[PDB]
């Protein structure tokens, strides 16, 4: 029997219950001394009545998302006022993760009035890596705050600074001060450089999307707005330093190594992102003549154009071989063949033959059209060459499909990545892997 | 003997003479095969007649800079239009030094119809950190161009970009073409991912106050821009690159060993390197008590040690005795005539921490192993200010960052008090320079009015 732990209440929760919860919306920790995620947005009374009824009656959040479930909590302490940092994919409410704890934070004093808004500037920095994000989390921000200002005593100002505002407009805008600042690095940065506004009085700075503001080239721009911030502030201030990122690599150590306080660290979901819309087939087969009689049927159900991965330049040879011979499909070859393949990919483009039978080195860099149809012949060494061969097909919203032939002498690591593979990128719930490679290979026998 | 260079003519010039006259304008040199400087605008014929006339009756330069002397005949060099990085500061005439060598360059092909201009791009593009500087270098060359275009059949268009353009007014200001493009890089990234201009046919790239592009965080920017540049080049097209800057580093290095080729280097003046990091604070008090009153809050808040100076030595054992009463800071005094060995006490106790505040006389300090120290106090400014950046250079030592805290009275000098204005707005790595509204409206110093919405 048991008892759940939505049937219980905070009392009763025990260790298992918690690590259950954290499994259930995939949030993994560590950091040391990390809060248990919020269950809902009442019990712990960690969101003031106003704001949560803003967030429950006016835009009706019944529950908290995944990464505002883990963040509220370990950001919303006036003990500790934590560094954050947090891998999570774009969505899923990672905007108000982290606009709700500036709001608490905000409602923990009196309101600035005014004209200290404008002598101040703002309480909360955020960056983000383009004009067009910086505009929907200002939307998503002012989505609660211009309810909350109609429904308490806080009048929040949210100003963006972007790409294509002049100078002049920025200052305008800054007019009757802010409160929440959001901003691309580069905007900002002219922005300080020719002195529209002060940040003496950040109590929070947040980095959304560091890993595409490091891919963008603003590392530099980055660091030297934290160190300016830094610098600047008013010494009775303390700052809070939240970041998100869809991948960890070593730039964003890096800087939470350099710039944040022993900071809680959680994972929350899967790296989201592009699924091909492929049928991944595995099959097994003895020798390479088990092979064709296996293929030609499938070949005669697909649309040309069709390509065919091999290893080996007799191979290819031979397969070209077996199809004239054995069926009515025009077929060329790709190796160290051809300088003028161009040709080749050219007959293929035009339809003028139906099936290319191609080498890794001879077809990468080449422009190949969206196939119908990939076959892997002879399987790759590397499992980058499976992805990209099979890229060839399942392009621009189109189904496509990709049979692979593994025999007795593969790579048995290769043969378990791709097992993982096939089990993890199934978009059409459709992908096969055959029963006896698994026993070959001993490879996805055991049960979940 | 010999007869000065003055009075010869420029065949009449041997090697001494060059290395006179570089000298004169403090011009240094090296990269192998360098031309010798302009000695006047007309001798050589560089610069045809109509453009010289604009030059020195127009835009009113009789004379080239040093910086101008050494960059036109070392860019506009048939045979070889060579690479060039020039270390100079703002402004020793670097965007003549740059535009004239572009004009000249341009005069040389037909003028090409708008609609080619928009299919190839400019045939120049001069990157700058800021918007106050594209619209600067905007404004010179279009003083020449618009010249240029009424009076002959070249229409020259000078274009713009900076971060606070929207696409729309991009587009507008690109859709008669370009022909030399001033942008700042970020926003010249933006306009090229949104397809509207392209780079073709860029002859000539011009990276203005490098040093300062790389502290703002825009080498990536750079980097990408000299990239795209080189990748979507058309075959004929030879790339000249001149870069300037104010300093060296490893990293203006770094991008003239990548994206240079055997350029030719110079230097103008001195070269400094980085300006220390020191915030500079000048405050009203109307006497001494009122200086100390409001220096109490300032030596409590900074740690040891600090350093404060002053004129006369009775003011520094005043100082000493409000200090013990007043304070819980423990100082020792430099007035100038005490032993070595003492001197030597004193300066140990304060590099030791025994004490907390140093207190000394105008030169009671000089040639003496003064730590770094957190915070400079000038309780009384010097009457020159040689010795003012002598004592702030106690503080902000090896890229740390230091304070300097002045106190003025209304018995200043106008004249110092006008030249501190100008060099506490001149020095300002951090943006955050104090210079009090009190000593502004007593001295009537910096109240001049910009007549700008921003500047
Ligand atoms: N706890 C929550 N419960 C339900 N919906 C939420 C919650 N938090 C946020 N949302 C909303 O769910 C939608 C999808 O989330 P998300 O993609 O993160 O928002 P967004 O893309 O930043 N804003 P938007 O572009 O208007 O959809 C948005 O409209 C959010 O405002
Ligand atoms: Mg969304
Ligand atoms: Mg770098």
């Amino acid at each position: 029997m048991g008892k759940h732990w939505t049937e219980k209440s905070l009392h009763e929760m025990n260790e298992r219950d918690w690590r259950i919860l954290k499994e259930d919306y995939a949030i993994v920790t560590k950091g040391g001394t990390v809060e248990n995620p919020l269950r809902n947005w009442e019990e712990l009374n960690i969101i003031p009545r106003d704001l949560l009824r803003v967030i429950i009656q006016e835009l009706r959040f019944p529950s908290p998302t995944p990464i505002q479930r883990i963040t509220i909590p370990n950001v919303c302490n006036m003990k500790q006022y934590r560094d954050f940092l947090g891998v999570a994919s774009t969505g899923s409410g990672k905007t108000l993760a982290f606009v709700i704890p500036i709001l608490i934070k905000m409602s923990r004093s009196p309101p600035r009035p005014p004209s200290l808004k404008i002598i101040d500037g703002p309480k909360a920095l955020i960056l983000a890596p383009t004009r067009e994000l910086v505009q929907q989390i200002q939307k998503e921000t002012q989505k609660v705050t211009k309810i909350w200002s109609k429904e308490s005593n806080y009048d929040c100002k949210v100003i963006s600074i972007v790409g294509g505002h002049s100078l002049e407009e920025i200052s305008f805008s800054l007019s009757e001060g802010c409160d929440i600042l959001v901003a691309t690095p580069g905007r900002l940065i002219d922005s300080l450089e020719n002195h529209l506004l002060v940040m003496k009085q950040v109590e929070t700075l947040v980095l959304d999307e560091a890993d595409k503001m490091i891919d963008l080239g603003f590392e530099d721009q980055v660091t030297n707005i934290l160190t300016k911030v830094d610098i600047n502030a008013d010494s009775a201030v303390n700052r809070q330093t939240l970041m998100f990122t869809a991948t960890m690599t070593p730039v964003i150590e890096k800087i939470a190594a350099g710039y944040m306080q022993k900071p809680v660290y959680a994972t929350i979901g899967v790296e989201t992102g592009s699924e091909p819309l492929i049928q991944q087939v595995v099959e097994y087969a003895d020798n390479d003549e088990d092979k064709f009689k296996k293929l030609k049927p499938i070949v005669a159900k697909y649309d040309p154009p069709i390509i065919i991965f091999i290893n080996y330049k007799q191979t290819a040879d031979w397969l070209a071989e077996k199809f004239q011979k054995e069926t009515n499909m025009k077929v060329t070859i790709l190796h160290k063949s051809q300088e003028q393949r161009e040709h080749s990919l050219q007959l293929f483009r035009t339809n003028k033959v139906q099936i290319m039978i191609a080498t890794n080195v001879a077809a990468r860099g080449l422009d190949i059209p969206n196939v119908s149809l990939v076959v892997n012949f002879q399987i790759s060494k590397k499992m980058d060459d499976y992805i990209h061969r099979i890229g060839r097909t399942g392009r621009a919203a189109n189904e496509g499909t990709a049979v692979s032939f593994v025999s007795a002498a593969e790579d048995e690591s290769l043969i378990r990545e791709l097992y993982k593979y096939v089990r993890k990128h199934d978009p059409l719930n459709s992908n096969i892997f055959s029963e006896a490679v698994k026993n070959k290979y001993n490879v996805g026998k055991q049960l979940s």
